[PDB]
């Protein structure tokens, strides 16, 4: 096509890591959901949005490591380009029961702009809350939604 | 306009049936939300997104029935009447379930068939909420969808 | 860029007031989330999507008035308009455990069509429930999803 739209959604449940001594041996004990990523909800959702607009499925097909989400994002963009697309613009909506992120937003945009090889003017990020409601409101984790518009370069 | 965008969100809450003997007669008893469809959250959301992009309201403004594919075709036909065809659609199933990947392409083929477009204009993905929220507690499933329509 | 895509999400948690007598004085007592707006999730989500498409951040950057969401929405359109954008079309999905809202949907579309200086035909509003599930299903609040397509004017 000449223009494609994609959508992404992701959640990160909060988990904790604590050291324990079992059988005289120091071992790591993980509490909460077992993550297989850095939990970067904004990049995971954004990554699913771009792959989806190009009909490439989802983040779960980028490498048949995963600890780094910018690596996954680049790999997705690499593949999107292979199909002839470049970024039109993307918009990300972080859903968290948190306040101060604006100082960090622009930094996020730049990083995303860098990995998608586009201007920062094509990347928007925002954060909003659920006003103490739901799992994000009770602070059990965070979520993120993202939309992307692809164009033929 | 020659290019339209639309969005859909849908939820299906799990419910169950069980037989009961009351007054010497067996009667069916339903537990949970009463369903009025096959519960296909992906097609319902997709339908809303397509109807939404054309400013045709939503699934509720179709038949003033249970098979979601019929609703989906009805929505596409109405979007055709206005002169649109599918640019591309992207579906995101939100459920606390494992393997659906084996059935994804089957889903894409049927959606492509109903929207009279190529399977390549259709994307379907499934993600989880990592045991959080009503989908995480497995009380039901949800789905979000976006659709881009192009002027025919 | 000739076409821009945007996304918005908003939630409004319910809160009731109750007058009391303290120190022989009457004072209003608030229960629940402290509201800072009229709680119009539809216009807030819409506002975030329009600004998000133009990479203007979010609704919380407009007026550094908040008691009226249309004011904020018209302001948002003003700024997108300054970057040379006009509405392509917008689609809004209100998520609430409520029924009778259809009779008011067209009235909403007209007001939105007015603040976005476009035709009502370019504005869609739909409503759905979560079938008694989640915080909206338990009736603790309401939510709204929004996407916007901006076109170069
Ligand atoms: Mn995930
Ligand atoms: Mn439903
Ligand atoms: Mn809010």
């Amino acid at each position: 096509s000449l223009i494609r739209i994609g959508h992404g959604f992701d959640v990160h449940a909060f988990g904790e890591d604590r050291p324990l001594i079992i059988g005289g041996v120091e071992v790591p004990y993980h509490t909460g959901f077992i993550a297989h990523s850095d939990g970067d909800v904004a990049l995971h959702a954004l990554t699913d949005a771009i792959l989806g607009a190009a009909a490439l499925g989802d983040i779960g097909k980028l490498f048949p490591k995963n600890a780094d989400s910018r690596g996954l994002l680049r790999e997705a963009f690499r593949q999107v380009q292979e199909k002839g697309y470049k970024i039109g613009n993307v918009d990300i909506t972080i859903i968290a029961q948190a306040p101060k992120m604006r100082p960090h937003i622009d930094a996020m945009r730049a990083k995303i702009a860098e990995d998608l090889q586009c201007d920062i003017e094509q990347v928007n990020v925002k954060a909003t809350t659920t006003e103490k409601l739901g799992f994000t409101g009770r602070q059990e984790g965070i979520a993120c939604e993202a939309v992307a518009l692809l164009i033929r370069q």
